[PDB]
């Protein structure tokens, strides 16, 4: 059942500013001590991050932006005009 | 072919709220243990990262929110017409 946390573990702390900078790309398959041999295609895991945080962070919460100010209005509207029906009931 | 890397490694996480704090402006020249010695010129690069984030995320992505706002209303319209269009041939 690990891994079905790691999948939500660290991507959705990735939208709010904590990118685990330490755990993009280490480096491996060289000396500094041995480091354990390169996975392959471990290159992709930036590249899809990139574009991940890029979708995320800046397509749909903008979005959501967009879709809490163009409806502010009328809900702003309806919300008074229920609080002053509902004032009755208080 | 790591110089490539390095051009988009840490700037385009440089958006997402990891500003790498450690290597901004480290401790160089000195003895804290002997420091290696200071790059010249090394100092401009705080500045240059100042500027990049003030540009980038204070600049482009209240734009980029400025953009999504202003065309959601016509966007939002078209793709509902275009759904409802859509119906017939799913
Ligand atoms: C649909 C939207 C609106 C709501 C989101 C619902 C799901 C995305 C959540 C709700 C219940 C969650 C699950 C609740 C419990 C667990 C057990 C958990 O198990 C462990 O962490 C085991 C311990 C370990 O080995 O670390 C792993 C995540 C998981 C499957 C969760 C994955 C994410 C789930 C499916
Ligand atoms: C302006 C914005 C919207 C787009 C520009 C960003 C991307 C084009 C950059 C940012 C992060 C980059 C990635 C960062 C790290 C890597 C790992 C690299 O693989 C290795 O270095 C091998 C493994 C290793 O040596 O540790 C291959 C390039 C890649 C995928 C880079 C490809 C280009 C990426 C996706
Ligand atoms: C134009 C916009 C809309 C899309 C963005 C496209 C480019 C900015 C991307 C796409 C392909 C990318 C390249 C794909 C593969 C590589 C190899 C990669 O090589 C390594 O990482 C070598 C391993 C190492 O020594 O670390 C360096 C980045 C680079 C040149 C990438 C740099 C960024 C590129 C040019």
């Amino acid at each position: 059942w690990k891994l079905a946390k790691n999948i939500f573990y660290m991507p959705y702390w990735m939208i709010y500013g904590e990118v685990f900078a330490d755990q993009i790309d280490p480096p491996c398959g060289q000396n500094e001590i041995q480091l354990p041999p390169c996975k392959t295609g471990a290159w992709i895991v930036p590249a899809i991050m990139a574009c991940y945080l890029l979708v995320a962070n800046i397509l749909l919460v903008n979005l959501l932006i967009a879709v809490f100010n163009n409806t502010f209005f009328e809900v702003k509207s309806i919300s008074n005009q229920v609080w002053k029906f509902q004032r009755y009931q208080l």
